[PDB]
């Protein structure tokens, strides 16, 4: 399976830049777009040899670990610290055989008993989203929590709280450019912040906003979707035009009309 290196050691809002460019390119084909934006491979059909893309992160205190990124919606479903890889809980039949394809050589597997979604990683770490700082040294300090896991030196709320870190700075700013563009605002100054409402409604309107697009007549939506700017205030989009310089990736909703 491919795989992109990211070290949070030096890191720059170019370096930064070239990495998400990577995982975007090794995540969707490029073939499918509508309305100027991409969309990731559906998953009927699509072959076991190209489910998945590994991204190897490592750190100032050069300790390294590998995600495990579904490409069929960015999702990390797990990761290999070592001799020993964890999984979130799979949710069928289908993503439980295909994560036997990952890591096949690790010496210690595990599947946790819970899933990767945010609800459930707030609640194990103790905290919301809005509450955990993301930025350079988060991802640090994330990398290294995951990589001391399996010798008992990270407690799971620090574990889950890391989840939250490498999936918010990985796969969402994957997904949107403008996410992708807040982590390069905190990498260029060096300051680590919790993501304000813009941040945090994009990514639980991922799946909508990718299904009023492809569904939309010729671009305008049948509803709108509500989205937050930064102060925390609401706004309608009613259009796919001015999503284009939001979001890179789309997941697979339906066949695109003719």
């Amino acid at each position: 399976y491919p795989i992109i290196n990211f070290t949070t050691a030096g890191a720059t809002v170019q370096s930064y830049t070239n990495f998400i460019r990577a995982v975007r390119g090794r995540l969707t084909t490029g073939a499918d777009v509508r309305h100027e934006i991409p969309v990731l491979p559906n998953r009927v059909g699509l072959p076991i040899n190209q489910r998945f893309i590994l991204v190897e992160l490592s750190n100032h205190a050069e300790l390294s670990v590998t995600l495990a990124l579904d490409v069929t919606n960015a999702y990390v479903v797990g990761y290999r610290a070592g001799n020993s890889a964890y999984f979130f809980h799979p949710d069928n039949q289908e993503d439980a055989e295909a994560i036997t394809h990952l890591f096949t050589d690790v010496q210690n597997r595990y599947t946790f008993a819970f899933g990767g979604n945010y609800d459930r990683l707030e609640q194990l770490a103790g905290n919301l989203r809005e509450n955990i700082e993301l930025g350079n040294g988060p991802l640090e300090e994330a990398i290294s929590a995951l990589y001391y896991y399996s010798t008992g030196g990270t407690q799971l709320p620090t574990l889950a709280r890391s989840f939250i870190i490498c999936i918010q700075m990985i796969s969402e700013a994957a997904r949107f450019q403008y996410i992708e563009g807040e982590m390069r605002t905190r990498i260029r100054y060096n300051r680590r912040s919790a993501p304000d409402p813009s941040v945090i409604t994009l990514e639980n309107s991922w799946g909508r906003l990718s299904t009023a697009i492809q569904e939309s007549n010729q671009g305008a939506f049948a509803s709108p979707i509500q989205l937050q700017r930064r102060n925390g205030s609401k706004f309608s989009v009613y259009d796919v035009s001015i999503l284009i310089p939001i979001i890179a990736l789309m997941v697979y909703r339906c066949a695109p009309p003719p």
